[PDB]
RNA sequence: AUAACUCAAUUUGUAAAAAAGUUUUAGAGCUAGAAAUAGCAAGUUAAAAUAAGGCUAGUCCGUUAUCAACUUGAAAAAGUG
DNA sequence: CAATACCACAT
DNA sequence: TGTGGTATTG
DNA sequence: TTTACAAATTGAGTTAT
């Protein structure tokens, strides 16, 4: 009798129930509660609205951050535990004064001076050591016995802020020396062409406070005849961290683009060295050393002979220069600009020095502020120099201190320890412990050090001790933990669920893939009558001769190196492979280079060992653990080979198990899968064939070897946002089925709807850096500007036209065109992968196909460079260069057209599968599923085109009815479509030359709805004779459906979860709004948190005390239970409320009111709950469809539409009138309404288009939900909010179901 | 539709770390003046917290997902037009 | 108890 | 971007 | 901000059921 339509969105689920003739039923639903109404008429159509589901990312970031905090705290505690006794001998309450430092003097139990406990000593301390780095340097250099408190402070400062762990190994803090060395190996390599490095201040030039490229040019400038693109230039460029290409230097065909910071460099340099010889290794190694020294120079900037604490010394340098420059600046301003002195050095709000030190002004804002001040005055040259160097008035605690490796802090710490262990025995006994505190870091593969109470943890214990940084290796089983870290996420074999999947880089796996590909290769010559398979001996010969000698095997190599060389074929045609074999024996060649023993790799005896080695290299990344793991094979290789093997690492896992590939044997033949791949007589059967061959036992053994709704949906691959919509739509379906007397629908039609700036800046920066372009220096940009499409494309294309090979102009983007690579008529693609910036789209070639072969031939190399720079992707490149591959065939066109209507997205198939499995649960006599309900999936294009073709227009901003309407139209169009063409069930319904005809078929699939294109008035199916669409009275029914005033729009009520409040840590203030950041931290003294989020409001009817005499006064109000107060409130509501000051609370009348709780008042006026003290608009404006269609037409053959607009231009006043009466009845914002009316009467002179487009904006005043601001024309109208929830307390509360069909109304008069 | 492989891109989930920021306190402000106020000096650093907190007491957990109302029922979850 | 202006997040 | 919290003004 | 890892998914290809 009925079908269901569904529109699944990220914030909405549209639903509709239709009958045989495409009508939606209306029904009487019972109404519960204590009101007058016992029932209500409802149309079976509506939409569920809900806030977006969130990812788990934020939660994760905060969790991990938390752990970082507690662990840092623990580091400090370990340090204090070590210092405890001796400190107790020295200062009885040092640590106590330290711990209560935050407390006000009134709350302190000890002296207010932390370090020493008295004024004179404290002042003396700060006098001698103005910064902590002074004390650090002092404790590093001096040999005098020092106060244990200062020692502690230094060690603790180094431990609390230890620096990163991005660099492995030890660091011993030079550039001149390694430069002279570089010149040395270079000149010793190139005897004929030497370089004069006399008088070349390499230290000052390379360690300069400038960009790497500029420094490169500066260095090259001192070298006559040497250019930056030359070899030495590329070496220095390597040391500076650029991306040089050593191809041009060594006459290579393979580009030697190598970046030092890139993780693949260590193998790239081997790939390069294998081509130019091993003589050049010294050179590049030198270059790397010089690079390390350069980075260290970036951090330190202080000579190493002066002190063993270059970092602290550098900070002290910052301090001294800050002092000198401050004195200078103050004097200068005193002399020349006396009026600006107060503004600069006294006002914290003006971003001057005062704002820079005491205010919230950053270093950048401060440099921005004094820039024209320094420019205007005289004697401020060097200050400007430092300002552009970002080296002026620098603090010691700065954003760019993230460069600091932990090794140097460790160096200072070790120095201080070695210095003071001469006087304190406990420092000698605890030296390595203290060092380990700073050093130790829980491995990422171990995870949280839990004991059975963490859902995130996985680590295994080797013992039951309390884990400390010192006993970590003994208590924690690092091996089992690291193994679990990977194995808990990796797939088992689908075919053999109890079998682990092989490493992707396994030798056996690679043999499998190579043989599997090779088996389906066929060849024909002049003498043969038919292409033949490769036999076993041929495959083995090809493997041994080609696959085991070449990294990659091309077709040319197959023909010439095998078919000519072994078979004596001058000509042969190959069918199995394209250009080159996709599969390869990469690991074989890696291990061949490492161990240098081919016979060892070819020996079948060593198979297990090699598999184990590759497994070790894959499963782990820690070189130490890898080394320990490979110890059993140390007797097989030399130590050098062992270290080379150590360096070798792999990532990633296969898809199949070893037992599948080469374990299970066929019962009759005794052959494994791989055995069949190597040799299978006449029929070279595939893995797919082997797996499904009834004459073999593989299928048998595999078949023999072989989660709630919420969990199932959660386990799907996709954004949680759409997943929420999926669960919701399933629940909606369930309820609709309940509504229809538990009768299942005939059909269910489902349709599924289709920061970044930083990523864009990153892509452009790395791309330009790869390209070695100057366009970024010449044309600087901000990430916010990259939101613009043409500008982003401009930078992605290096400021060049993508079709013509010419530069473009930034100021001329408005004149340029954004062309689609593959035409939008075939591919509805809006992404960058299909868009391109060109001067004129005419220059792309023909407008019917991919850019012409002419363009492809002109721009292939440029596109190659853009590809290698990651500025364009592989897909974009292939789409750009398709013309040389025949362009778009008619089959491709037909495919595109059918894909415009047929849903291929996996997530939608999952939705359809869920629904189908929930509705169809019965089997027939042949044990086959009975499909009572057909689940149809359509794309949005069908309904959209349907709306455009029959003028059932959609305007989203008018109300939320369009979701419901979309669902309805989905049901109608879908049911009609399958009824008209039952053959198309295979395409649209879930469950189990000619291309031109297919193209035209799918291009005119929706023609049966039209009367002329010339078709009959009544459309029916040919075989059944069943009428599918009556063009005379069906559109009428649809029109009546969309014109229906009442539509069940239901805003999902949700308890608010997440952060307690705003994260902002506000200064002290006299307000009860402030929340204590800790239990005993009175926010009036210490400041604290503000703006908490209400989890859900609560209706309280009780009595409160009034006046000095506390007279009990009966009250009824809404109390917002915050997220923080929630657990306490739910543990015992009565105690909570009574603690809030309420008395005699009516427990039974306590009503939980989550956000978006619906209330109805007098004139059908509705309000939703935004909070405990704010309301939202709860009504929908059911604007008549005539006005909607008119708005659509006016805001955007065409002449008839224009004539309709001009003939019905009186509709404007009518629409304004509708909005007006609706606003007077429901919105109740007369001021804003008056502003609207006035603004409308102001721009009555404006063209109809503009007035329509601006009338569109007016609906935000009447829109359901939170009030928002909107501009009519140039008149901005601020939102009028509802800052009082008092009126709701006497209104009628409406409890709605997911569909809103079942209601319980409670008259809050009590 | 499904499977394996190649290349690339995207998305989801997890772990270990870093640099800041903020907030109170500690860095004897000096004079003149009865008084606010006036002139000048000065500033770069540190401690501590970084969701309140919890019991399971771990170098653990605390911001995702999920949620009409009623009837039951401790609870889970069923039932109700 | 209006209009109304500012704030967050920025790791 | 939004929208609920907050203080200011009145 | 950095590093390490796994899984789907899309979509251009080779081979199959
Ligand atoms: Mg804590
Ligand atoms: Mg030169
Ligand atoms: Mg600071
Ligand atoms: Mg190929
Ligand atoms: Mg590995
Ligand atoms: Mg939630
Ligand atoms: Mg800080
Ligand atoms: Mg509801």
């Amino acid at each position: 009798k009925y079908s269901i339509g569904l529109a699944i969105g990220t914030n909405s689920v549209g639903w509709a129930v239709i009958t045989d003739e495409y009508k939606v039923p209306s029904k009487k639903f019972k109404v519960l509660g204590n009101t007058d109404r016992h029932s209500i008429k409802k149309n079976l159509i509506g939409a569920l609205l809900f806030d977006s589901g969130e990812t788990a990312e934020a939660t994760r970031l905060k969790r991990t951050a938390r752990r970082r905090y507690t662990r840092r705290k623990n580091r400090i505690c370990y340090l204090q535990e070590i210092f405890s006794n001796e400190m107790a001998k020295v200062d009885d309450s040092f640590f106590h004064r330290l711990e209560e430092s935050f407390l006000v003097e009134e709350d302190k139990k000890h002296e207010r001076h932390p370090i020493f406990g008295n004024i004179v000593d404290e002042v003396a301390y700060h006098e001698k050591y103005p910064t902590i780095y002074h004390l650090r340097k002092k404790l590093v250099d001096s040999t005098d016995k020092a106060d244990l408190r200062l020692i502690y402070l230094a060690l603790a400062h180094m431990i609390k802020f230890r620096g990163h762990f991005l660099i492995e190994g030890d660091l011993n803090p030079d550039v001149d020396k390694l430069f002279i060395q570089l010149v040395q190996t270079y000149n010793q390599l190139f005897e004929e062409n030497p370089i004069n490095a006399s008088g070349v201040d390499a230290k000052a030039i390379l360690s300069a406070r400038l960009s790497k490229s500029r420094r490169l040019e500066n260095l090259i400038a001192q070298l006559p005849g040497e250019k930056k693109n030359g070899l030495f230039g590329n070496l220095i460029a390597l040391s500076l961290g650029l991306t040089p290409n050593f191809k041009s230097n060594f006459d290579l065909a393979e580009d030697a683009k190598l970046q030092l910071s890139k993780d693949t460099y260590d193998d790239d340099l081997d790939n390069l060295l294998a081509q130019i010889g091993d003589q050049y290794a010294d050179l590049f190694l030198a270059a790397k050393n010089l690079s390390d020294a350069i980075l260290l120079s970036d951090i330190l900037r202080v000579n190493t002979e002066i002190t063993k604490a270059p970092l602290s010394a550098s900070m002290i340098k910052r301090y001294d220069e800050h002092h000198q420059d401050l004195t200078l600046l103050k004097a200068l301003v005193r002399q020349q600009l006396p009026e600006k002195y107060k503004e600069i050095f006294f006002d914290q709000s003006k971003n001057g020095y005062a704002g820079y030190i005491d205010g919230g002004a950053s270093q950048e804002e401060f440099y921005k502020f004094i820039k024209p001040i320094l420019e205007k005055m005289d004697g401020t040259e060097e200050l400007l120099v430092k300002l552009n160097r970002e080296d002026l008035l620098r603090k010691q605690r700065t954003f760019d201190n993230g460069s600091i490796p932990h090794q140097i802090h460790l160096g200072e710490l070790h120095a201080i320890l070695r210095r003071q262990e001469d006087f304190y025995p406990f420092l000698k006994d605890n030296r390595e412990k203290i060092e380990k505190i700073l050093t130790f870091r829980i491995p990422y593969y171990v995870g949280p050090l839990a004991r059975g109470n963490s859902r995130f943890a996985w680590m295994t214990r080797k013992s039951e001790e309390t884990i400390t940084p010192w006993n970590f290796e003994e208590v924690v089983d690092k091996g089992a933990s690291a193994q679990s870290f990977i194995e808990r996420m990796t797939n088992f074999d689908k075919n053999l669920p109890n079998e682990k999947v092989l490493p992707k880089h396994s030798l056996l796996y690679e043999y499998f893939t190579v043989y599997n590909e090779l088996t389906k290769v066929k060849y024909v010559t002049e003498g043969m009558r038919k292409p033949a398979f490769l036999s076993g001996e041929q495959k083995k010969a090809i493997v041994d001769l080609l696959f085991k000698t070449n990294r990659k095997v091309t077709v040319k190599q197959l023909k010439e190196d095998y078919f000519k060389k072994i078979e004596c074929f001058d000509s042969v045609e190959i069918s199995g492979v394209e250009d080159r074999f996709n599969a390869s024996l990469g690991t074989y060649h890696d291990l061949l280079k490492i161990i240098k023993d081919k016979d060892f790799l070819d020996n079948e005896e060593n198979e297990d060992i090699l598999e184990d080695i590759v497994l070790t290299l894959t499963l782990f990344e820690d070189r130490e653990m890898i080394e320990e793991r490979l110890k059993t094979y140390a007797h097989l290789f030399d130590d050098k080979v062992m270290k080379q093997l150590k360096r070798r690492r792999y990532t990633g896992w296969g898809r199949l198990s070893r037992k599948l590939i080469n374990g299970i044997r066929d019962k009759q033949s005794g052959k494994t899968i791989l055995d069949f791949l190597k040799s299978d007589g006449f029929a070279n059967r595939n893995f797919m064939q082997l797996i499904h061959d009834d004459s073999l036992t593989f299928k048998e053994d595999i078949q023999k070897a072989q989660d709630s709704l919420h969990e199932h949906i959660a386990n799907l691959a996709g954004s949680p946002a759409i997943k929420k919509g999926i669960l919701q739509t399933v629940k909606v379906v369930d309820e609709l089925v309940k509504v229809m007397g538990r009768h299942k629908p005939e059909n269910i039609v489902i349709e599924m709807a289709r920061k970044n700036s930083r990523e864009r800046m990153k892509r452009i920066e790395e791309g330009i850096k790869e390209l070695g372009s100057q366009i970024l220096k010449e044309h600087p940009v901000e990430n916010t500007q990259l939101q613009n499409e043409k500008l982003y494309l401009y930078y992605l294309q290096n400021g060049r036209d993508m079709y013509v090979d010419q530069e473009l102009d930034i100021n001329r983007l408005s004149d340029y065109d954004v062309d689609a690579i593959v035409p939008q008529s075939f591919l509805k693609d809006d992404s960058i992968d299909n868009k391109v910036l060109t001067r004129s789209d005419k220059n792309r070639g023909k407008s019917d196909n991919v850019p012409s072969e002419e363009v492809v031939k002109k721009m292939k190399n440029y596109w190659r460079q853009l590809l290698n720079a990651k500025l364009i992707t592989q897909r974009k490149f292939d789409n750009l260069t398709k013309a040389e591959r025949g362009g778009l065939s008619e089959l491709d066109k037909a495919g595109f057209i059918k894909r415009q209507l047929v849903e291929t997205r996996q997530i939608t198939k999952h939705v359809a599968q869920i629904l189908d499995s929930r509705m169809n649960t019965k089997y027939d006599e042949n044990d086959k599923l009975i499909r009572e309900v057909k689940v149809i999936t359509l794309k949005s294009k069908l309904v959209s085109d349907f709306r455009k073709d029959f003028q059932f227009y959609k305007v989203r901003e008018i109300n939320n009815y369009h979701h419901a309407h979309d669902a309805y139209l989905n049901a109608v169009v879908g049911t009609a479509l399958i009824k008209k063409y039952p053959k198309l069930e295979s395409e649209f319904v879930y469950g189990d030359g000619k291309a031109t005809a297919k193209y035209f078929f799918y291009s005119n699939i929706m023609n049966f709805f039209k009367t002329e294109i010339k078709r009959p008035l009544i459309e029916t199916n040919g075989e059944t004779g069943e009428i599918v669409w009556d063009k005379g009275r069906d559109f009428a029914t649809v029109r009546k459906v969309l014109s229906m005033p009442q539509v069940n729009i239901v805003k999902k009520t949700e308890v608010q979860t997440g952060g307690f409040s705003k994260e902002s840590i506000l200064p002290k203030r006299n307000s009860d709004k402030l929340i204590a950041r800790k239990k005993d931290w009175d926010p009036k003294k210490y400041g604290g948190f503000d703006s908490p989020t209400v989890a859900y409001s609560v209706l309280v009817v009780a009595k409160v005390e009034k006046g000095k005499s506390k007279k009990l006064k009966s009250v009824k109000e809404l109390l917002g239970i915050t997220i923080m107060e929630r657990s306490s409130f739910e543990k015992n509501p009565i105690d909570f409320l009574e603690a809030k000051g309420y008395k005699e609370v009516k427990k039974d009348l306590i009503i939980k009111l989550p956000k978006y709780s619906l209330f109805e008042l007098e004139n059908g006026r509705k309000r939703m709950l935004a909070s405990a003290g704010e309301l939202q608009k709860g009504n929908e404006l059911a604007l008549p469809s005539k006005y909607v269609n008119f708005l659509y037409l006016a805001s955007h053959d065409n002449e008839q539409k224009q004539l309709f607009v001009e003939q019905h231009k009186h509709y404007l006043d009518e629409i304004i009138e509708q909005i007006s009466e609706f606003s007077k009845r429901v919105i109740l914002a007369d001021a804003n309404l008056d502003k609207v009316l006035s603004a409308y009467n102001k721009h009555r002179d404006k063209p109809i288009r503009e007035q329509a487009e601006n009338i569109i904006h007016l609906f935000t005043l009447t829109n359901l939900g939170a009030p928002a601001a909107f501009k009519y024309f140039d008149t901005t109208i601020d939102r009028k909010r509802y800052t009082s929830t008092k009126e709701v307390l006497d209104a009628t509360l409406i409890h709605q179901s997911i569909t809103g069909l079942y209601e319980t109304r409670i008259d809050l008069s009590q």
